[PDB]
């Protein structure tokens, strides 16, 4: 057990291994504090968790997001580089934190105040579908896919963070960035979805890195519906037919219909490739958007694809999340996962 101290920031009091230095708060599900790692050498974030265990809801949720990074190991995912509580026995276990490497710029500082060659494009979306093809390789979803959960360094190096891990009705609503990312299946609950939701941010954020510009920045739920409907066209009775909800397929007849538009007087001047992409990522019907290992032999990606070097995950066992259990249980587990943690290389 290493020997910990504690110290008051900011009306909070952080009780740390020693081998955590010079804490900085930074930002506030929990707050946050940057820190320099003198075991690893890395400036890390620590993240001291709010009331983990208030609620059935809430203990749950804090035993997912621990099984959910211990399993990340991959370069372009977010991973656990330690996680501690001062608690010396289950029965005064009540405080967690989580460490991960301290991100700096995402994706909207390039994307708003940076000129962006093809061969940047390129290379940025290869790491994304890299990653994702590892995530989906465990059936795990994101669900969040938008820029300001994506970190790249000076390099152009790229990492995906902050995974879905179940937003409030008020966050999804009017002029919002949370919601511009989303596939409209699962924005307006069609029906049961998968991970095909993924692929839909990619193209959103591939289109927004060609021109500039968000592709689908609708004010309200309907009017970014009739902005989707406008480029790739109004559902055929294919579609219809799997829409399990009799008013919302109601809604949709209710709509005049037009025809997909034409990609290249769209995105005027792109790279053929990737408007072929585009077109493929865009698709209404999420049965038939192409996956993420399809993607990454996609020609598009001709100079970066190397199919030896993008690995897939260790199975992850999800049975939990429909497991019925007591605060105190969900707690125990929580605690076990804790104390087994084992730092990488
Ligand atoms: N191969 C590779 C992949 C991602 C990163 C990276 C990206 C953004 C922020 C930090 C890092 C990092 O781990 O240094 C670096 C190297
Ligand atoms: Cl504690
Ligand atoms: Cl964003
Ligand atoms: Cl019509
Ligand atoms: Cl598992
Ligand atoms: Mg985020």
């Amino acid at each position: 057990r290493p020997t910990f101290y504690r110290q008051e920031l900011n009306k909070t009091i952080w009780e740390v291994p020693e081998r955590y230095q010079n804490l900085s708060p930074v930002g506030s599900y929990g707050s946050v504090c940057a820190a320099f790692d003198t075991k690893t050498g890395h400036r890390v974030a620590v993240k001291k968790l709010s009331r983990p265990f208030q609620s059935i809801i809430h203990a749950k949720r804090t035993y997912r997001e621990l099984r959910l990074l211990k399993h990340m190991k991959h370069e372009n995912v977010i991973g656990l580089l330690d996680v501690f509580t001062p608690a010396r026995s289950l029965e005064e276990f009540n405080d967690v934190y989580l460490v991960t490497h301290l991100m700096g710029a995402d994706l909207n500082n390039i994307v708003k105040c940076q000129k962006l060659t093809d061969d940047h494009v390129q290379f940025l979306i290869y790491q994304i579908l890299r990653g994702l093809k590892y995530i989906h390789s465990a059936d795990i979803i994101h669900r969040d896919l938008k820029p300001s959960n994506l970190a790249v360094n000076e390099d152009c190096e790229l990492k995906i963070l902050d995974f879905g891990l179940a937003h409030t009705d008020d966050e999804m609503t009017g002029y919002v960035a949370t919601r511009w990312y989303r596939a409209p299946e699962i924005m307006l609950n069609w029906m049961h979805y998968n991970q095909t939701v993924d692929i839909w941010s990619v193209g959103c954020i591939m289109a927004e890195l060609l021109t500039g510009r968000t592709l689908f920045p609708g004010t309200d739920h309907i009017d970014q519906l009739k902005l989707i409907l406008r480029l790739v066209g109004t559902p055929g009775a294919e579609l219809l037919k799997k829409i399990s909800s009799e008013s919302a397929r109601n809604y949709i007849q209710s709509l005049a219909q037009m025809p997909k538009m034409n990609f290249a007087n769209v995105f005027i001047g792109a790279n053929p490739l990737a408007v072929d992409l585009l077109e493929k990522m865009l698709v209404l019907d999420s049965d038939k958007r192409i996956t993420a290992a399809q993607a990454l032999a996609h020609a598009y990606f001709a100079q970066y694809h190397d199919p030896d070097d993008e690995p897939v995950a260790d199975p992850y066992d999800q049975s939990f999340e429909s497991r019925d259990l007591l605060i105190d249980e969900w707690k125990s587990l929580t605690y076990d996962e804790v104390i087994s943690f084992v730092p990488p290389p």
